[PDB]
Parts: C-alpha cells; sequence; structure tokens
DNA sequence: TTTTTTTTT
DNA sequence: AAAAAAAAA
C-alpha cells in the first residue's frame, strides 16, 4: 500500500497532506476509500480541494468493474493462518485467512484467550511452516495478555524466545473512548512494518459497563457499529487478518444452546467468521462454526496443554 | 432499447450527445423517462435545446393511454429467474420476475448471499430449463462473493466452470458516494451485452454507520431514497431483475416477529416484492412472503447444501 | 501514583479539583482511566475544560503502544502472596498475585472467611518471608470478621499482637446501596497509606435478597457488572490484589459437580482467577483451580487449624 | 426512525 | 418443573 506522500503530484500543497496525518489517512487507500462527506470535517478542508483530493485518489487505485474469473485469480494468494492443530485447520480449510473479521465466543473457561496466545506465534513463521509472515499485535481490554504462554509456544516450534516476544505490539485498553482511539495509532505503524494478526480481546467487554440500561441502548450501538467499521477498514487497506472475541448471556423466559453471544444484531451482521466454543470432557473443548460464506456446518475438538492449542 | 446515436436526426449537433453520456443518459429510454428540470443541470445545456431534446425523444417511444388487453399481452414475456429449488418456485408462481425489485432480509444466518450466489448461475441457462439468458452483475457491500461457490453450482447443472465466471462483472463499494457511483458505470454496460440480475449485496449496510444518530436521519433517508430511484429506472429500461438484501433490527420497547428490516417507509414502499428468512431446524430454513401485489401470503421450506440453495 | 494536586500545571483553577474528590477521583490515573462521558455528569463541567483535562491527563501516563519485550520486564516485580500452606503455593506457582481478581467458591464450610482471615496477617510479613508490605481492607457483608482469629495467626508468625489488629481497616455493608458507597471511600484511602489485599466478603450475599424474581433480574446484574468494574479500577490504580467470595446453589432438573456459583455470566468473565473448595475428610479440604489465564487444572489439599490455614 | 438486556432454586 | 420485567435520543 502506498502511503499519501504520492499526492503532492496532483499540485496539493504540503501542509493539507500534513492535516490528513492528524485525521488518520496514513495511506493513500484510506482517502479513495472513504467519502466526502466525512473529509469536510478536516479543519482547514473545503468542498474545492476536497473535490480534488478524491478524483485525483481514484486515479492510482483500481475501483471500478472487473471481472470474476479475475478477481478468483486474486483470491489464491490469500494467506490463511494455521492454528496450531490439525484439527482446527480441517474445519477452517487451511485456517484462519487474511483480510476478513473472525469472531470467536463461549462461556468463561472455553479457551478464547488461548487461542489468541497461540495465534501470534504462528504468525511469525515462513509460510512453508503454516500462516504468514510479520509481527503481531495485541488490544487487551480485560489485562489478560500473560506473557509467560508465548514463550512456551516458541518452546514448541523451536523459535528463538527474545525474537517473539520483542516482535509483538501490546496496548491495554481502559474504556471504550480508548478504544477507539488505540486504532487510530495501529493504522500509523502499519505502514512502515509488515504485519499480520490485528487481535482485539475482548472487544465487548467494556460495552457493558459503561453503557447501562434500555435508556443509554441506541447510543451504545452506535459507537461500536462505528468501531467495527473502523476494523474493516483495516483489513481490506493492509491485508490484516482480524480476530475479535465475545462474550454470551442468558435467556431468562424462552422455551424449547439458551447462550447467544452479545452485540445484538450489529456485530452478527458486520462479522463473517464465527466459531461457538464449549467445553467436553476437560482436558478436551469442541470448536463448531456457527456462521460463514463459504464454510459448511460441522464441529471439531481442541486440546489446551502446556505448549498452546494442540490436537 | 435505443442508443442516443438515434438523436442526430433531429439536427442537435454531435456535442451535446457527448455531453448526455457524461451525465449518464446512455439510452434514448433515459432521456425520455428523465423530467427536464434535471436536463437542466448539465453544462452546456440551455432551454431551447431542453425543450427540443425531449419532445423528439416522445417521438421514438410511446408514452400515453394504452388499453390494459394490451398491457396483458405484454406481460406473458416476462421473464421468471429459477431460484434452483421446486419449493421457492411454487411460492413466486415461476420465481423471480424481471423488471422489477425484489428484496430478501433476516438475521444473520437465514442464507442471503446464498440465494445470490445461486441467482448468478440461473440467470446463464437456456430459458427452456429455467431461468433467462445473459450475464450478471454483483454490487459487493461486505466483502463476501466468494467464487468458490459459483463454481460448485456449475457442477449441478452440468455447464462449463470458466465460463460461468467469465460472465459475472464484480464491483465492490466502499462508502455510500461510492455505492451511487457504480450505478453509472452500471448503465453504460448494459448497452453493448444482454445482461439479467443485477445483485446489490446488502444494499443498506453502509447507511447506517455513515449517517449516525437522530441528527443525520433525514439526509440519510434522501440519499437512500434517490439511490432506490435509480434502480427503479435501471429494471424499465433494459428488463433487468434487482434483488436487494437488507438488514434487521429489534423493538426494545414493544409489546404483544419482534425483528423489522431498516431503511423506514421509504425502503418499504419502494420494493414490491419481499421474502422474509428465518431459520428452523438447520438444516433447512422458512421463506415467507412480506408483501406483494399479487402472491398471496404463504411459507416453504429451504436446504442449504454444496450444491447451491436445494429441495 | 501521582495524586490530583499535579493538574494545576495545566491552568485548572482549583476549585474545580475539589470538585473531583467529590466524585472520587483521587488519583490522577483515575481520571486518564475515565471516559469523557461519565466526566461530564459532574457538576460544573463542561464540555470545554473536560477535553482539556483528559488531554493533560494523557501526559502524565503512559498510555499507548509498547513492546511486549518490555510488559514481560513489568510482569516482574508482581508481588504474589503467600496463604500460609506450602501446598497452596504449589498450585498458585507463588500464591495470591497483586493487581487481579481472584474468587473463592465452595458450600457453607469450606473455609472461605478462614483464608480470608489468615490472608489479612501475611500481607503484613516483610517481603523477605512472603507476601508483601502494607496494611489491609475487609469489608464484610454477612458479619464474621472475629478478630479473636486473626491473633492466633499472629502467634504463628511472631508478629506483635495490637500492630496486627491495628494495621486493618474493617467496614460492614448492610445493603447493596451501602457496599457501592464503601469503595468510594476506599479510594480516598489508599493515597496515603501503601496497602495490600481488599477482602470483599461476600459479594453477592446481599444480592439475592435485595433483588428478588424473574422481573428484577436485569436491574441486579447491572448493579453488579458495575460494582465489578470499581474494583477492576481499583486494582490497577494502587497495585492492590482483591479477593471475592463467592456462594452456590442447587441445579434441580439437569442431567448427567451439581453445585455452580451464583451472578450468572457477567461474574465468570469478570473474574480471572477463580479456585473451587469442596470438603473431604474434615481435618482437611480440597482446592481446585476453576479458571486461570496461566494455571493448569489441578488439586491441592488444606488444613484448618488453631494457627490459620496450614499444612 | 433508530437500538436488546438478564439466570434462579 | 416453572418462573418477568426494563427507555432514552
Ligand atoms: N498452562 C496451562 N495449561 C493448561 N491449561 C491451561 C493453562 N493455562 C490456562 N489453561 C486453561 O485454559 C483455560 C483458560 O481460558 P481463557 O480463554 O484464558 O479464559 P476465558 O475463556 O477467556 N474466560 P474469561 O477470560 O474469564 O472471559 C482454562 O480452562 C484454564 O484451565
Ligand atoms: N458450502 C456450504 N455448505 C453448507 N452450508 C454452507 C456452506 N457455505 C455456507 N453455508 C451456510 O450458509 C449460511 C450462510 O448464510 P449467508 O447469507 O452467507 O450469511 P448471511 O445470512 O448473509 N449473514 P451476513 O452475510 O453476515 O449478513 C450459514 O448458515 C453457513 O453455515
Ligand atoms: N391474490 C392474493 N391473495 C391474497 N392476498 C394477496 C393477494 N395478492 C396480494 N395479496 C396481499 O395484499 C397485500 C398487498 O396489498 P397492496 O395494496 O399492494 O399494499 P400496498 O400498500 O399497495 N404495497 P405498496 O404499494 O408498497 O405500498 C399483501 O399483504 C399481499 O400479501
Ligand atoms: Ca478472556
Ligand atoms: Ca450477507
Ligand atoms: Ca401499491
Amino acid at each position: 500500500p502506498q502511503p499519501i506522500s504520492r499526492l503532492e503530484q496532483c499540485g496539493i500543497n504540503a501542509n493539507d497532506v500534513k492535516k490528513l496525518e492528524e485525521a488518520g489517512f496514513h495511506t493513500v487507500e484510506a482517502v479513495a476509500y472513504a467519502p466526502k462527506k466525512e473529509l469536510i470535517n478536516i479543519k482547514g478542508i473545503s468542498e474545492a480541494k476536497a473535490d480534488k483530493i478524491l478524483a485525483e485518489a481514484a486515479k492510482l487505485v483500481p475501483m471500478g468493474f472487473t471481472t470474476a474469473t479475475e478477481f478468483h485469480q486474486r483470491r489464491s494468494e490469500i494467506i490463511q493462518i494455521t492454528t496450531g492443530s490439525k484439527e482446527l485447520d480441517k474445519l477452517l480449510q487451511g485456517g484462519i485467512e487474511t483480510g476478513s473479521i473472525t469472531e470467536m465466543f463461549g462461556e468463561f473457561r472455553t479457551g478464547k484467550t488461548q487461542i489468541c496466545h497461540t495465534l501470534a506465534v504462528t504468525c511469525q513463521l515462513p509460510i512453508d511452516r503454516g500462516g504468514g509472515e510479520g509481527k503481531a499485535m495485541y488490544i487487551d481490554t480485560e489485562g489478560t495478555f500473560r506473557p509467560e504462554r508465548l514463550l512456551a509456544v516458541a518452546e514448541r516450534y523451536g523459535l528463538s524466545g527474545s525474537d517473539v516476544l520483542d516482535n509483538v505490539a501490546y496496548a491495554r485498553a481502559f474504556n471504550t473512548d480508548h478504544q477507539t482511539q488505540l486504532l487510530y495509532q495501529a493504522s500509523a505503524m502499519m505502514v512502515e512494518s509488515r504485519y499480520a494478526l490485528l487481535i482485539v480481546d475482548s472487544a465487548t467487554a467494556l460495552y457493558r459497563t459503561d453503557y447501562s440500561g434500555r435508556g443509554e441502548l441506541s447510543a451504545r450501538q452506535m459507537h461500536l457499529a462505528r468501531f467495527l467499521r473502523m476494523l474493516l477498514r483495516l483489513a481490506d487497506e493492509f491485508g490484516v487478518a482480524v480476530v475479535i472475541t465475545n462474550q454470551v448471556v442468558a435467556q431468562p423466559g424462552g422455551a424449547a444452546d439458551p447462550k447467544k453471544p452479545i452485540g445484538g444484531n450489529i456485530i452478527a451482521h458486520a462479522s463473517t467468521t464465527r466459531l461457538y466454543l464449549r467445553k467436553g470432557r476437560g482436558e478436551t473443548r469442541i470448536c463448531k462454526i456457527y456462521d460463514s460464506p463459504c464454510l459448511p456446518e460441522a464441529e471439531a475438538m481442541f486440546a489446551i496443554n502446556a505448549d498452546g492449542v494442540g490436537d
């Protein structure tokens, strides 16, 4: 992806390109994927130059109708990240794919942050061993990152211990406003270095307590829908796979599984791949594909041990 | 439909016909179906020639009162596209008809993009096997097109794999402004080649996040009403059937089904055929006719398997 | 942690800093960890100064992306409090850690307030003998504190009897509203003196009787989720370890351990370390790790005698 | 015109 | 084996 230093080849002053770096449009695709309405709200941008900054941006990126046999060629280089086990790769037909949003949920001991700890090491492998190249990013909301679990998986694949821990960016969000502000700093780091998985663990922990009651429900869902839109804008800009962790609630009053995830119909439509984790005989757990555009509905089996997620 | 090259037979200069191709009036019916007020806003068109360009256009197309026994004859050649199953053709009395707008909605795993993947292959069949002739068009908003599902339905009907994928145009919209701009390029492609289904998956995903709050509600609905007007103008120009995908919201505060679609009273009046999809025992799902000018209210049953939508 | 007396170095009037001490933001980290939405609800705070009070607070605390090899360095100084026995330290790999929430539950004679009486004396030891330095805090809901059990454990470690009892703050909650109000006075005492364990015995005794029935379930869980959020805000501000005591209920209607704790899915996701206590041959009891981000699932053995919890 | 939450015994 | 309530933009 090209930076916005290519935009002095219209004739824009250099000061206006400094303004766009304040607004988070660090990449030239972020200008072309943005509407005209949102570009006006930057202080110092008029109607005339915002007409010029959008049409000149549509020079450099291809936006228009193409053939589906050319888009089928472009899906052939999609990287799929392995999860550590052969049984989960039998479900996802190669693992978690890049350029998309994947959501995992379940109650309370089903290993949601254990997969996210295993995936931060398999995303640094060479592509011949599974997974892609690059570093990783971890956005944490409840305060469970523990780095002693990352070193145990590098013990399994034989990687260096210090090279694994130094190539992981960590940031902790303390409220819903700080959670959105960490995405603007995330887009400013991806243009220097090649990345992989952006992990938002868990995304919906802070939305349950900052907005409470029926009276503050509509203000909650508009903030969550804007947050899931920026995660979608990050996945197509840099080719980053996104992993989202959710929670569940019970249904006291239904009639005849009773645990459905939170977020309503906004997070249900925004996420495209959804996995449902539940516990069996706890040595092992059970993964089940809940919603996917391509994969059929099936199940698999887990293993959580000292070397990450296994068979 | 006749192109606008027939309009030098008034005495217009050739330069003014070049101007109308900038404004999207590629077909001679698009001039006659347009008001005088909208033709003035093209740079270089005066009051005198716009009076001449409209009345000369009303020479070539029939606009006026006719007998209903002649319009009943003209409904006899309406093509109806099959959906793949015999159970849904029992509802729609032959399938999805051409020259109209059809809307499907439901929550989150009810197979809305699975019907739209099945319909992009049955619209290329010969007319003796069901469906019509021509290519297909897919406008995508959330990024789920996957072409590996298109090849699995060509495995069912025995068509060639490469001939199916090469005859589908694909374009991805990134905001609401780009979604309207893809319709002007759509009207410039239909005059060379015979087409079929224009699929706008989903139409109302981007309108939830670009315009938020009660203060920006009135600016949202005026853009959506102009977008549904251009889809209606495409259906009568070329005889193209339009399939629209919608989403749902919940009603926290009503009293006694609770999921009603989004778009308000604008998309409810503009769309004329509406199908409500819900899930039963998930192997199968349930379709229900919600609103139609001719079809009675009834239900049917689904099947989603490896070969598309089945029985 | 810095007090909010450092906030006259923006240019705020001294009266607005007096207002924040009414709202419980006694520490400068409590301003930076708070959202903008919650700061507006203080009487006398406008939109302009609340924008200034948050960005100036983000000067003094580090909030942003860092390297995981630097966060791994910061976990090396985490204090772990001993529980009195060597067998429980073999489970927790050093004992109860600081900066987190630990939950213990079991039925009715499993020694839940006997561990909490033992931990109020081992948290005053020098760090060479196990545990950390500082005083202790006990929030009681059912009225069982008895101080004659605290003197018996100081008999074991050889500490002074009067110095142990004088360094423990005690407060009894009488309803759920008074239980939340004791946390605002708790944050105003930690900035003068160095502390340790905040013990909320038991947290969920009063929530069973003040809110009863299915009709008052949703109002119960929103109050409990706000209470567990303030306990999490206390643990990262001052580095205080939090110990929570829970109760159990039976499941009349399940099919094949039958005793699951109360609080639903809110207290299950908020607490990160959970211990399950049950009784064997009562001289001894059995501890079992139920849910932890790092520790594996195993068991241990207890001893309750005259000198606290032993081997 | 928009926006679902919440397990007891 | 059988249970119910909740609101603001
Ligand atoms: N080193 C380890 N060896 C084996 N099992 C472990 C180890 N560390 C953790 N576990 C188990 O892994 C699970 C932890 O799952 P985890 O995702 O961290 O919690 P969770 O599902 O997120 N619930 P919560 O974080 O409270 O919302 C528990 O079953 C632990 O017993
Ligand atoms: N190859 C397949 N075989 C069987 N079932 C499949 C297959 N591919 C997808 N499915 C199922 O079909 C459904 C997909 O529905 P789909 O319409 O694509 O999502 P959706 O209803 O649009 N929700 P969303 O796209 O997020 O708004 C899911 O139930 C999948 O499990
Ligand atoms: N043959 C039929 N038998 C029974 N019900 C029918 C039949 N044809 C249509 N309907 C029902 O009649 C209703 C449609 O009535 P209609 O007058 O078209 O409402 P409408 O307001 O005009 N729709 P719209 O034009 O978008 O505003 C729907 O509920 C259909 O299910
Ligand atoms: Ca977790
Ligand atoms: Ca869809
Ligand atoms: Ca009508």
